[PDB]
Parts: C-alpha cells; structure tokens; sequence
C-alpha cells in the first residue's frame, strides 16, 4: 500500500508478473491493457471510504480496436472500458498485499451511455471500493465510472473480482 | 428474419456492412468478433418466447488474446465472453429488420462462474430475448449464458442493445 501511483511501464512490469511476483495478481498484457497509468491509488476515501483509484488511457485514433469495432463506425467497445475496470480492482487487491492471480467475477448493473470516438484524448476511470474479504477467499466489491475527456459515460456497480492461489475451480 | 443460421463467412460480411446495409446494425471484425457461427436465431420460443439466438466461438490456442490474458496463465478475457452477447443481441435487432448502428447500453447482472482455458473445443452462447421497442427508441433486452464445452460458465441477465440512426446521441 506504499506507492500511490503507478506509471506504464510499472503496468506492463506487473502484466509480466513481475510487480506482485510469482502466483500474484497480473494485469493483462497489450492488447487486453486497459489503462496507461494510475495516477491515484488508495486505501482510504471514495465513497464508501474503503479505498479509491483514478487511473488513465490515452486515445489516439490508431488503437486496434478502432479499426474492427466498427468497420466505418469506429467507436471503443463498452467491454473494454469495463475490463478496465475489473483491471483496476484486481489491481487493488495485489496492492493491498494478497496473494493469488486475478479472475473478474462480475458485477450488478452496467450503464452505457456515452461513447469514447477516435478523437478523444482521455479516458478516466474512477473505482470506488466497497467492501474487501481476505479472510478465506480473496474478493473485492466496487463501483466505477468512466469518463472522457471530463464527461461521464459509462458506470458499473458491484464490480467483483477475486484473487486466487488456484485456478482449478473454473 | 428468413435466414435462421449464418456461417462465419456471413458473419464477416455483416462486419462489413453487407449483410444488413450500410448505416445499418454491424457486427465488429476480426479481433473483436467473438462469433464463429450464429447456429440458430428464432423471433420465437427462448425461455420468454419471444425470441432465441444459439450461437458458437470455436476455440484454439491460438486465439489472439490467450498470450496476454494472462501471461503464463491463459483464459478468455469475460469481458469478451460479454461481449459477445452484445454483438448477438444487435445482430437480433439487425436481423428483425431495424434500421440503424447498433451500441450495447448495459446490463443487469453478468457473473463469471466459470473459465474457457486453451484447451476448450467450443464455447456456446444461449440469448434468450426478453423484450423488444421497435416504436421510437429501437432497443432489445436479453439474457444470455456463455457455456464451455457443455458446461455453464457465465451469465447475464437485462443485456441491453439499441440501435442509432444518429449516434451523435452519444
Ligand atoms: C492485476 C490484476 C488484474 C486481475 C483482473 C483482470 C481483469 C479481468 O477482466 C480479466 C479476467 O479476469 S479474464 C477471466 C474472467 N473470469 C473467469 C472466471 O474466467
Ligand atoms: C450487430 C452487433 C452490433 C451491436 C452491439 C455490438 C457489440 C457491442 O459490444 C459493440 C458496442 O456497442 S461498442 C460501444 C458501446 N456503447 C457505447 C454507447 O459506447
């Protein structure tokens, strides 16, 4: 819980399994990373004052998914912006300091209700922890929003991702 | 809403605005397509009678998003998985004649139960559609379930598509 941000190459370390070690929490790799850097992490604050992060992706209008989704129609997929999410918790989780790799569970409600275009700058993901277990299973709960270039766009409430020493259950 | 079953070759002409017109509901191409082959697609029966897609994503090691979700330890991303979902329920709504781009909206509850490794064969999704508007607003509501070789791994219920013959909305 000592740094309170981290940059790129801090997120690709940690995507090689490299920043929380062996059998611990790894971001996913380009393609699948979902956030540049994040610029505010903690354990106190948000709204439940459980915990917050804030965290970034740069747009340009080259990133991969522009050219497939859609052909003539560019536009970010809601999914990824949502996996950006289930990121970002996991991430907390390695962070707090518990052991075990990271599996997205879910979440209740998701609302989309902006679009991020090929001419954006930023996008912003604020996540708001809920509620954390470490007694037994590894599991947190949080809500988020993302944002671009200052407007709000997309939310997601009880995001749920758990950490685990074994994946063989799934 | 003649054809009931479309192989990849059609689903890739759908991504490139063939199958239902241009300004019309599209699939996303190669990467973000996670479709294979929509095996059947009915305006009948499903678990509210009121419409069914079945529909496969063929699984190989090879699959772009193996080697960065996660480095060392291979799972399909969930939020692929879900999106999935989307993509058929705009395809839904391209299928029954609509006009106009499709945008996922949202959902209720999506859970992550299960996982699809390397070594899968086949995932199936099952949508179920729930409701649709085709006055004003052109939107559909579904659940779905994602299954892994006969196995039920995922869920999603209120899956949320609508159709844009203006997207400046967003
Ligand atoms: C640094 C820590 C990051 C852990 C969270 C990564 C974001 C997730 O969306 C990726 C999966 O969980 S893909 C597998 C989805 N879940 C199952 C049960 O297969
Ligand atoms: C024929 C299939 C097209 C309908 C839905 C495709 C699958 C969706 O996941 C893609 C988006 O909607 S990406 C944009 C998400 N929504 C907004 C408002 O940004």
């Amino acid at each position: 819980t000592k740094q309170h941000a981290f940059t790129r190459e801090d997120l690709l370390r940690c995507s090689r399994g490299e920043l929380f070690g062996p059998g611990n929490a790894q971001l996913p790799a380009p393609n699948m990373l979902m956030i540049d850097r994040i610029v505010h992490i903690s354990d106190v604050g948000g709204k439940y004052g459980k915990g917050e992060l804030v965290a970034e992706l740069d747009i340009n209008p080259d990133l991969w998914f522009f050219a497939c989704n859609f052909e003539g129609d560019p536009v970010m997929p809601g999914c990824l912006g949502l996996d950006a999410m289930w990121q970002l918790v996991g991430f907390y989780l390695g962070w707090q300091g518990n052991p075990g790799r990271g599996r997205a569970l879910g979440s209740g409600e998701v609302k989309f209700f902006g679009q991020v275009l090929p001419t954006a700058k930023k996008v912003t993901y604020n996540i708001h922890i809920k509620r954390t277990i470490n007694r037994s299973l590894v599991l947190a709960i949080a809500d988020g929003t993302v944002s671009v270039d200052g407007r709000e766009i997309y939310s997601a409430e009880g995001l749920r991702v758990g950490l685990f020493t074994s994946t063989d259950s799934f």
